[PDB]
């Protein structure tokens, strides 16, 4: 799936479509993450709705895979500007990529 | 890209070398991400070293621009454990997403 024609795609990340998606993942993922680390419950549920939203929002069930991984980092980026970023748990890096993993996995697959 | 065969990979997420990939990113899109909504230099900056890095890891060419997606997510993620994330901001969410696509498209793209 070429990060062209996703990018491209009218539903890609530009699209109008794709922020009212991500919407919904701001809110999601910041509960999701915080003092546990992250919530693959909540996490995985934003996929979910976005992969379901793209498969039929004009692009192919292969590039949604790919652009709602795009949509939640815009919820997450989006966040961090009004976030403190005072500090960086490495600690929990295995925690946080190994959420990442099966949320991905879990909705998407 | 099958997220299953990429998330057991040796260069996927739960590997070594993506904890310590994700680690520079966790402070190159803490800089990037703030009151100017996010440094696409910073953030395409830190993809093209993970896309480099991946695209020599063991995996293919494919896998990485995919993988390094979610080797993005964990940096932030993990970072906002640390963070406030006490608003969301949805008027920037044209930036965010139009940032996105610039900075994967930029490195990966």
């Amino acid at each position: 799936p070429s990060f062209g024609l996703v990018l491209n795609s009218p539903n890609g990340l530009r699209s109008p479509q794709a922020k009212a998606r991500i919407n919904n993942l701001a809110s999601a993922l910041s509960t999701a993450v915080g003092r546990n680390g992250v919530d693959v419950n909540a996490f995985t549920s934003g996929l979910r709705a976005t992969l379901s939203n793209l498969g039929d929002s004009g692009m192919s069930p292969n590039e949604a895979k790919v652009e709602v991984l795009l949509e939640a980092l815009t919820a997450a980026l989006q966040l961090l500007s009004s976030s403190t970023l005072g500090a960086v748990d490495t600690t929990s890096i295995g925690l946080t990529s190994n959420s990442v993993s099966k949320a991905v996995a879990q909705a998407l697959a």
